[PDB]
């Protein structure tokens, strides 16, 4: 139904649990499999959303949002609605084309602003169960957005 930390470890990271170093191709394979998972499914909860951030640059997140919109999902990964204005190809304010609401626009920006532009490949040991992020990512409550 919805994606969790446990699932990501199993369907994305499982091959790499015993690697002490990753190649550039293996890092790319992780991002692709993670993005793929997050367009087929929505993120179940806050804890998973905070876990994700270690695998996303600000640009990978923007691309996540785009790919989610192409399958008619609200850009904000915790959401299971569509963007409010799904782009019709037979033709021919702006945030409503990417999000269900202004609130999800803001939650999405709030999350993105905190993501790092450090390349995934430069994030030493991010694939490991013992990795420690350089700060805890904050999620904006919808009511405050
Ligand atoms: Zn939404």
């Amino acid at each position: 139904f919805m994606a969790t930390i446990e699932e990501i470890k199993e369907v994305v990271l499982k091959p790499y649990t015993n690697h002490r170093q990753l190649t550039i191709r293996e890092v790319e394979t992780i991002s692709i499999n993670l993005i793929d998972l997050l367009i087929t499914k929505d993120v179940k909860d806050a804890r998973t959303m905070k876990y994700i951030s270690r695998f996303l640059t600000k640009q990978d997140y923007a691309d996540l949002v785009q790919e989610r919109n192409l399958v008619k999902r609200c850009g904000y990964p915790l959401c299971s609605k569509s963007q409010a204005r799904v782009r019709d190809p037979f033709a021919d304010y702006a945030y409503l084309t990417e999000y269900c609401t202004k609130a999800h626009f803001r939650c999405s920006q709030f999350y993105q602003f905190q993501l790092s532009d450090e390349a995934l490949f430069a994030r030493v040991g991010v694939h490991l169960d013992d990795y420690e992020p350089p700060s805890e990512i904050q999620l904006l409550e919808e009511v405050l957005a």
